[PDB]
DNA sequence: CACAAATCCATTGACAAAAGAAGGCTAAAAGGGCATATTCCTTTTGAATTGTCCATATAGA
């Protein structure tokens, strides 16, 4: 385990910021893909009524 | 050998204890959420197999 974790190198602070921006990009892409789906709204409407 | 009485087995009935449940409770058990910065652990003996040279037989030059 120590070897396989030692091959990978650490991160720079700006590096971590880059990775975080990548994650936001992914999550926003998936939220937009959900947004182009009408039943994505229908399910939330039904659930609110349930509450 | 029949008729008169004391002694048995059965239901009425009620009555108290006991248990199966149900709810109301409370102790407890299990999640979840934490944002100055944390970067690589602490005795031999023998046999059988496996990896290492050696004899050697053959094939080209």
């Amino acid at each position: 385990y120590m070897r396989e974790m030692g091959t990978v190198e650490l991160l720079t602070r700006e590096g971590e910021i880059d990775i975080a921006k990548r994650i936001e990009d992914g999550i926003n892409q998936v939220q937009c893909s959900v947004a182009e789906y009408p039943e994505a709204i229908t399910y939330l409407l039904e659930q609110y009524d349930r509450v």
